[PDB]
């Protein structure tokens, strides 16, 4: 996998950002995982730490798997990082999301999250609290 360069337009909740790539403003969805709805719990908090993760880098980049890239609702499919930092990886990290959507063929980091899902869960942290 590779690397792609995008511009953040606005983030939009835990597990979805808007960006302009390749010049054209693309809606992703994070691969991998699942943060609650804002109207659920943890859902703002999801939403606040991937504004913040993505807002406040200097660049974001893109990098898309080795399957499908447009989900059936038009959305990008990617893992984003925010400073060479993945962003799907961290809110999994954090217990804000849960490794989710893990289909054959698109799955190439999905060891990495589960690590990370283990180590949340040890931690007891937001969604496993
Ligand atoms: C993350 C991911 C979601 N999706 C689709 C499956 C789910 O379809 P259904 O909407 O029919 O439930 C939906 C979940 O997205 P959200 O978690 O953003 O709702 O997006 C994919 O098709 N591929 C993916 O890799
Ligand atoms: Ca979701």
């Amino acid at each position: 996998l590779h690397k792609e360069p995008a511009t953040l337009i606005k983030a939009i909740d835990g597990d979805t950002v808007k960006a302009m790539y390749k010049g054209q403003p693309m809606t992703f969805r994070l691969l991998l995982v699942d943060t609650p709805e804002f109207n659920e719990k943890y859902g703002p908090e999801a939403s606040a730490f991937t504004k913040k993760m993505a807002e406040n880098a200097k660049k974001i980049e893109v990098e898309f798997d080795k399957g499908q890239r447009t989900d059936k609702y038009g959305r990008g499919l990617a893992y984003a990082y925010a400073d060479g930092k993945m962003v799907n990886e961290a809110l999994v990290r954090q217990g804000l999301a849960k490794v989710a959507y893990v289909y054959k063929g698109n799955n190439t980091h999905e060891q990495l999250l589960r690590k990370a899902e283990a180590q949340a869960k040890k931690e007891k942290l937001n969604i496993w609290s």
